[PDB]
């Protein structure tokens, strides 16, 4: 099974959706979970955090890293979706899309990489999107932000490979597709797999969970 | 050969590097070229220059609206603006992160916002965007640069899809940053590939990205 007993697990975007399902799944698997979100009863510890807010990420992460022994798993599951034709998208939606969808994980990585290096090992799973894999009308900015996020996460994975850290992604969707859209609980199970000891030879990979809509791209 | 006589061509990043070499190559091929850049500190520009920050949406809107009032057709847009700021991910400064994305993705975004209506109205034309092989494979020291170039590529491909019904071709070149094969590619050599993709000889090529780095990505 998927067992994370005793492990310290951080999940961003934990107030709803994929991040919430993932946090709950880690709690069920025996982990000590902290969930982070803009705002929020929860069966895990909660921290308010705007992942785009670099000063808040620094303050919150520094405080928490003082009291833990290892950060066993980091899940980046924060994100926002702002759709529109490329030439109709507002300036605010462009800036916010990148600040959250790329800057968020950037800020987390800036504050956690030294911990991964000093402890050795651990796993990072980042939630991208199948829009990072194929052009999607109406999602040029969203897709582009998720493509940046994927690229960033893979280079961070290369930077941390010498420390033994495994770094992977899941790309949810937004007779093909096959079956109903994949729900947060299904995404959460894939995240736990990639975070687990059963995936110890898997790094720099990205599993698309969208019923095949990208035709393998 | 590559003939652009009578065509109106816009090139960003035209003050130096690849954008300059591309603007010069289009001038030599007969085009009427306008170059855009933050600075034109070189000693020679045989094309019209517009000095502005392509990352600034308001400046791009004002300049491009004015220029589009005076031209009948925008035959080619080349997005060649870009800055390279290197560092370990957890050492990169906030300024370097912000400016990397503002220039390397925001610049092309602003140009697309101001030119897509023109491309639709005229029913054709070509766009070429300069990405990087760092968008294709992770490169230590280049996490932000590569990520910005991956966003740029994604954006350009979706714009290409949005404009495909108007007959617009939209492609990319990804320069570098017994493999690699040959010496480092000079700006003039990258410019040649851009001219090819902008040309009628590429009329059925769209949504493609030619990596020009001596094979360093091994086909990725
Ligand atoms: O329980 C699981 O879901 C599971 C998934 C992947 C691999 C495993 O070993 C598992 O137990
Ligand atoms: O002259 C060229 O560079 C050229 C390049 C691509 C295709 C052509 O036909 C050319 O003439
Ligand atoms: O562009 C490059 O970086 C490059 C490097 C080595 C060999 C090449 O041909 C190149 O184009
Ligand atoms: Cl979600
Ligand atoms: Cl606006
Ligand atoms: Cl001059």
């Amino acid at each position: 099974g998927l067992d994370f007993h005793g492990q310290t697990v951080w999940v961003t975007g934990a107030g709803k959706g994929i991040g919430y399902a993932t946090a709950l799944a880690f709690v069920e698997a025996g982990a000590n979970v902290t969930g982070f979100d803009l705002a929020f009863g929860y069966p895990f510890a909660t921290e308010m955090l705007d992942v785009a807010d670099a000063d808040q990420v620094r303050d919150v992460c520094a405080r928490l890293l003082n009291d833990i022994e290892r950060l066993d798993v980091l899940v980046n599951a924060a994100g926002i979706l702002r759709m529109g034709a490329t030439d109709q998208l507002s300036a605010e939606d462009w800036q916010q899309t990148f600040a959250v969808n790329v800057g968020g994980a950037f800020n987390l990585f800036q504050q956690t990489m030294a911990q991964f290096r000093r402890q050795r090992g651990g796993a990072i799973v980042t939630v991208a999107s199948d829009a990072a894999h194929t052009p999607r009308i109406g999602m040029s900015a969203y897709g582009a932000s998720k493509a940046a996020l994927k690229s960033l996460a893979l280079t961070v994975g290369l930077e941390l490979a010498g420390s033994g850290v495994r770094c992977n992604l899941v790309s949810p969707g937004s007779g093909i597709p096959l079956g109903k859209i994949a729900r947060p609980q299904e995404i959460a199970n894939t995240i736990l797999f990639l975070a687990s000891s059963h995936a110890s030879h898997i790094t720099l990979q990205d599993i698309v969970v969208d019923g095949g809509s990208t035709l393998g791209a």
